[PDB]
């Protein structure tokens, strides 16, 4: 049968409901079972949950290693001699000549004396 | 890209150079008497020159 406008209440096919254009005001269900009712996810979207974007989302207890370096938290009191994190006094810089030490002057502060 | 996201991680990361925030100024703290050495007793500390220490006596 062929028609140019069908007018009906409800319509139901055992085979393709084919159409170069299919509208589905009011509600769609998928062919799992959810009956969505807005607007659907594109593919290649990801975009949009980057910085600032809509429906951007929390990292907050997600799994891995990141490819670039972070910044941490400020952690110095993160290390000791206790700790396996561990380093030595002998593996650490100066500026200081042949035959000087780490001394303290006071105020927190310490300095190459001789 | 997880550039400019929010949240704490699960798994630590690889740190970004950050050895000036470990200074008597900066916003943590760490101290030599907290520190480790592989030095005998009464070893100290002392400059070979070239930017480098060593336990001396
Ligand atoms: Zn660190």
């Amino acid at each position: 049968h062929s028609v140019d406008a069908l007018n009906a209440t409800t319509i139901d096919a055992s085979d393709t409901v084919t159409g170069d254009t299919v509208d589905a005001t009011t509600t769609l269900t998928d062919a799992a079972g959810v009956s969505h009712t807005g607007e659907l996810e594109d593919i290649n979207h990801g975009s949009k949950h980057e910085d600032g974007g809509s429906d951007e989302i929390s990292v907050g207890g997600l799994s891995g290693d990141l490819a670039d370096p972070q910044d941490p938290k400020a952690h110095a009191a993160s290390h000791s001699a206790d700790s396996a994190d561990e380093i030595s006094v002998e593996n650490l810089s100066t500026t200081g000549s042949a035959d000087t030490v780490p001394i303290s002057q006071g105020d927190g502060t310490l300095s190459m004396g001789s």
